[PDB]
């Protein structure tokens, strides 16, 4: 019954609709479309700042490192390193532009520390998600071509990969704290997953936007009086210059809140 407002909502939308939820409550989960591949964009930034957390398990002040930021290293969407250029960011700093400001200059540099797009991916396998893959840098893995499977998950296992990242023990403690005071600290969420949840409840997450009009949104959810929610919604659309949807998003997530 949910899937079938979410097949409503998806038709009067005019584009594709991917949700993951899961009930920590039960372990249970609702998915529509959750093994389509979907364009992550931003979305990915959740996972390489997640790599970067695990490295610094074994390097105690990895997250002190200074990085230099040159002009040339700016690209098309960078609020915090554009501040700093010609000089240097921590990759403390960094990750938390990328996550919370949606910095893509700062995503580059994470890329980077983990040897290029296929180390995100390589972190990714280690925690178990077969699933996702990064290929590309900002800011061209936003491209979001239909058909196109780089820079893809399913909703299916960003829900999983999300859980045992923020919930679960793919971080170690210190690490996870970390995270998800990161995502509970996003600055770009308002119209998106959080729109559609009741006031009263708590959540971080990281949004994520692309061309043919995608749109997307990954959370960590505090209901009030029940355990913690994980919810992924992505959504594209036919053309490449469709407007972004977020309150797809937040329908999408409505429907979901109404359903528990
Ligand atoms: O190894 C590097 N990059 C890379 C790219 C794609 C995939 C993988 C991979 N697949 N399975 N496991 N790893 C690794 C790489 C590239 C440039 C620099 C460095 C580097 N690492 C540590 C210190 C300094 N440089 C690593
Ligand atoms: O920069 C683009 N989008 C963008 C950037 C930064 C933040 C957000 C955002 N965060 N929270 N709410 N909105 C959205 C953007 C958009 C369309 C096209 C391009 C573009 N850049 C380079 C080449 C081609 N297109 C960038
Ligand atoms: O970079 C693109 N968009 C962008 C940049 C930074 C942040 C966000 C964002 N965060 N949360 N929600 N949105 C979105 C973008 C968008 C369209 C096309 C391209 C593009 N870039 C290079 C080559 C071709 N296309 C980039």
């Amino acid at each position: 019954a949910v899937q079938q407002k979410l097949a409503a909502l998806e038709k009067s939308s005019g584009g594709r609709l991917g949700v993951a939820l899961i009930d920590t409550a039960d372990n249970t989960q609702v998915l529509y479309r959750g093994d389509e591949r979907f364009p992550m964009c931003s979305t990915s930034k959740v996972m390489a700042a997640a790599a970067v957390l695990k490295q610094s398990e074994t390097q105690k002040q990895l997250l002190n490192q200074p990085v230099e930021i040159k002009p040339a290293d700016l690209v098309n969407y960078n609020p915090i390193a554009e501040k700093h250029v010609n000089g240097t960011m921590t990759l403390a700093e960094l990750s938390a532009a990328a996550l919370q400001y949606s910095d893509n200059t700062a995503m580059n540099k994470l890329i980077a520390q983990l040897g290029g797009p296929g180390g995100v991916t390589a972190f990714a396998r280690a925690i178990g998600d077969e699933t996702f893959r990064l290929d590309r840098t900002e800011p061209t893995l936003n491209t979001a071509i239909p058909g196109d499977p780089r820079d893809t998950t399913t909703p299916r296992a960003m829900a999983q990969t999300l859980r045992q990242l923020t919930l679960g023990h793919a971080l170690g403690e210190t690490q996870r704290a970390q995270l998800v005071t990161w995502l509970k600290g996003n600055t770009t969420g308002a119209a998106s997953i959080r729109a559609g949840l009741p006031t009263s409840w708590t959540a971080g997450d990281k949004t994520g936007s692309g061309d043919y009009g995608t749109t997307n949104d990954i959370a960590v959810i505090w209901p009030q009086g029940r355990a913690p929610l994980v919810l992924v919604t992505y959504f594209t659309q036919p053309q490449q210059n469709a407007e972004s949807r977020r309150d797809v998003l937040a329908s999408a997530a409505r429907i979901i809140a109404e359903g528990l």
